[PDB]
């Protein structure tokens, strides 16, 4: 074999250089090139190790796929069971203390790991199941939500009413800019919507904003928090990967429950229909979310765009809504689509004047009640987007996005917001 | 009369600032900018006086070839830093009784708006007037906001 020894040698060289070399920004060109070459040799061996050893690695961490571990638990457990394969909780904490410009990019190693795991036909689907399971926070808060029909969190306010899970994204100060906490709240709320039997349809809408330019106006989403991204606060695993494998994937496929209810033989997952209402605009990750709903509404004055990193799974899904030409226009060339122009119908079902929007939203929530809708949305999603398709994409996404997170051009532009 | 009054200083300066309209000749263009930053260019009797005066100056000034009407940058907190073309008649003044049938509603339709179509009727005081009793020029509109 030999690859684990060569890997351990390469990581030792890296930690040796990092101990002796000056800090990032005080290095010479000769020094910057030595450390970059050490990183390259190490990461190349991380790829080579896992190309053949991914299944054995995952089996050790998961008891031969006997234990469902979420992403955070998986990468952490991997660090202690396989030192140098992926960064430790400590190494990540130092990285997090730095601005993106000065980081060493240890997260790329996690990109390598998650790619190899997701590439495995055995480990891949198992991890995707793990991430479809209900979050512990939701299991914690479910009884109180069943009893009060209301949960207020930092970035999301959830309310059960008329059998509708009303998610209202309410970061009034920042146009619902996304961060790791928003993902924790979004995933938690989606779980509660799905596990609450008194909920039949979900609704996602942005709350009223307080910033002076938008005071009194609802706004759906302005995309990722670019400030946090620049400052080093956007986690590859706990944000970029967690949202795609967690709440967004649960909107499509539902929550994977225990075999603790009748039907589970035919429906191991609880899934429900989802309605989105776009006020103001849906930018970035907010626009990405629209590719996953069963009904999308938007006010006449709204627009959709995907504005340098990969826009989540938009590269996976936009082509099926809009074809290869328009999707390159939106993604590669930053085309912005307005609610009232014809091609918005590729993304939006109804466009209504703001004075008629509230009632139009209500009418849509009554139209998705059947068990027939549940059977139909499952067969539709299955045909639109296959398990292999999603897994194949997200595997490669783990590395490509990891690299884009640390590119010199990305770090530069994100620091200019 | 107001436009004839201000024509010499405009031919020389290429600039006139009025309450509701800022006029500037530049590259042969009469740049009318509606500049009621506090009310999104809501129209009143004064705005029409400035509009008619500005349009006249554009038309009688031989150094202007094309006209331009555009809304200026706004100062109201909801629109600060953004241009807004026009938000229509001043509804506050209308309620308060300050909108004149003759000096606003009729004056604007027969005056500057009609001059945008047909130009200004001059005296028989230049060559051509036998075929062009009116000086007319083309006009471009740019709508920011609404
Ligand atoms: C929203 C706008 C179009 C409106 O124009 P204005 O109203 O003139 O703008 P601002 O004054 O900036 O907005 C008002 C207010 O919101 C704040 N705001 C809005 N969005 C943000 C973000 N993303 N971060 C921080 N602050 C924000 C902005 O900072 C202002 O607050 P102050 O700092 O107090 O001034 C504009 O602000 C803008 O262009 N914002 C940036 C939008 C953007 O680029 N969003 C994200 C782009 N890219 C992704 O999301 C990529 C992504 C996301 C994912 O989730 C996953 C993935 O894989 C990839």
């Amino acid at each position: 074999d030999g690859l684990w020894a060569a890997l351990t040698e390469a990581a030792a060289s890296v930690e040796k250089l990092l101990a002796t070399l000056p800090e990032h920004g005080a290095r010479s060109s000769a020094e910057r090139a030595e450390i970059a070459a050490a990183h390259d040799a190490a990461r190349a061996l991380r790829v080579r190790f896992l190309d053949t050893h991914a299944d054995a690695v995952y089996d050790r961490l998961t008891d031969h796929r006997r234990v469902h571990l979420r992403l955070a638990e998986l990468v952490e457990a991997a660090a202690t069971a396989f030192p140098g394969l992926v960064p430790t909780q400590q190494q990540l904490a130092v990285e997090r203390s730095l601005p993106q410009a000065a980081k060493e990019g240890h997260e790329i190693d996690q990109g390598i790991f998650l790619r190899a795991v997701l590439r495995s036909p055995l480990a891949g689907p198992h991890l995707l199941d793990a991430m479809l399971r209900p979050t512990p926070r939701a299991l914690e808060l479910l009884p109180e939500f069943v009893r009060t029909g209301e949960v207020e969190m930092e970035a999301v306010h959830l309310e059960r009413r008329d059998g509708v899970a009303r998610l209202t994204m309410c970061r009034d100060d920042r146009l619902n800019a996304e961060d790791g906490q928003q993902v924790d709240d979004m995933e938690t709320a989606v779980d509660l919507a799905l596990l609450d039997p008194g909920v039949r349809v979900g609704l996602l809408r942005g709350g009223v904003m307080s910033h002076p330019r938008y005071r009194g106006k609802r706004v759906f989403s302005a995309g990722i928090n670019l400030k946090y991204l620049s400052q080093g606060g956007i986690s590859l695993v706990d944000f970029l990967m967690r949202r795609e494998l967690g709440y967004i994937h649960k909107l499509v496929r539902g929550v994977l429950t225990n075999d603790d209810r009748p039907g589970w033989w035919h429906s191991p997952r609880i899934e429900k229909p989802w309605v989105a209402a776009v006020d103001g605009f849906a930018i970035g990750g907010g626009a990405q979310l629209l590719l996953v709903f069963d009904r999308v509404l938007a006010s006449s004055d709204a627009y959709f765009s995907l504005p340098g990193i990969i826009p989540g799974a938009a590269n996976l899904r936009l082509g099926r809504f809009a074809g290869p030409r328009v999707s390159r226009q939106v993604i590669l060339e930053g085309r912005r689509i307005w609610a009232k122009e014809p091609e918005a119908r590729l993304l939006v079902d109804e466009v209504v004047e703001p004075d008629e929007l509230d009632a139009a939203i209500e009418r849509s929530l009554t139209r998705l009640d059947g068990d027939a809708v549940l059977a139909n949305r499952r067969m539709l999603n299955l045909a639109d987007e296959s398990p292999d398709g999603f897994r194949a994409y997200m595997a490669e996404f783990a590395l490509m996005q990891a690299l884009r997170l640390y590119g010199h051009d990305t770090i530069d532009k994100v620091g200019r917001f």
